């Protein structure tokens, strides 16, 4: 943790090898206008000033989220300190004017992604024509800022910069955006693969390096408000058709 000037941070990364949440502090400096927007989120380029650990910032005055028991006791290892380091260039995100967002509801979003980069890794397993790979991405909680005017602290997620042409390839209901095999073989290889449990889609970011996806579960419970449930599972399927890396994996039409 550098000085100076920005603001302070906790900055909570979850771990789902040890299904344990790790919490520290950073500071950061934010750009006061957003580089880019979509349906729900504002992000904004952002600097690091360091990562450190949470000692100052004493837990459960109580009535935690997430519960101490989801929490680890230790932090010395976790991927926000190279990650994140003093000097990096990174993305804050914003959701705009939330009535929905609780608390929980970040913590949500930053698991689903994490759920979402396991499943990257057990794709690229298979050893297909194109890895894939997710962003880490964290809940913040930007403790130098006023609470709003309901009283809650301002949350916001934070994840990597990605440089390039960003785009989006398929939506959280059916939408298929682009022309490239490997995104919706990826969609499919969730659904085969979790025997039908969950889906990946919403798959979206710069070339192979994604972010901000979505999952799906036929209960429709957790994974935030995109969970569409079998709704949204159903919809992929009326518009997905397997392609050369749907067969090279062995997936069935
Ligand atoms: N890590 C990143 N690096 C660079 N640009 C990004 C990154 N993440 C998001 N963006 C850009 O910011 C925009 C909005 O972010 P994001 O897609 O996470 O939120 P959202 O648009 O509300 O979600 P959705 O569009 O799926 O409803 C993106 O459409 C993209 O242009
Ligand atoms: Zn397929």
């Amino acid at each position: 943790i550098s000085s100076e000037t920005g603001e302070m941070g906790i900055l909570w990364e979850f771990d789902p090898i040890i299904n344990k949440w790790i919490r520290l502090s950073m500071k950061l400096k934010v750009e006061r206008k957003p580089f880019a927007e979509g349906a729900l989120r504002e992000a904004y380029h952002t600097v690091s000033l360091g990562v450190g650990t949470d000692e100052n910032y004493p837990l459960g005055t109580t009535k935690l989220f997430p519960p101490i028991e989801m929490i680890s006791p230790i932090s010395k290892n976790n991927e926000a300190m190279t990650q994140l380091k003093n000097g990096t260039k990174f993305v804050l995100k914003l959701y705009k004017k939330e009535q929905q967002a609780s608390r929980e509801l970040y913590f949500e979003d930053v698991k689903m992604q994490m759920v979402c980069r396991d499943w990257g890794n057990k794709f690229n397993q298979k050893k297909p024509p194109k890895k894939i790979e997710f962003l880490m991405s964290w809940v913040v909680e930007l403790i130098d800022r006023s609470p709003s005017s309901n009283g809650q602290p301002i949350l916001c997620s934070i994840e990597p910069l990605l440089v390039g042409e960003f785009k989006k390839n398929n939506s959280n209901y059916g939408a298929v955006l682009t022309n490239r095999s490997t995104p919706q073989a990826f969609s499919h290889f969730t659904y085969e693969l979790s025997n039908k449990q969950m889906i990946v889609v919403a798959i979206q970011g710069v070339d192979d390096l994604y972010t901000d996806p979505q999952i799906h579960t036929p209960d429709g419970k957790g994974f935030g408000l995109g969970n569409l449930g079998k709704a949204g599972i159903n919809k992929f399927i009326t518009t997905h058709k397997c392609n050369a890396v749907c067969a090279l994996l062995d997936l069935d039409v």
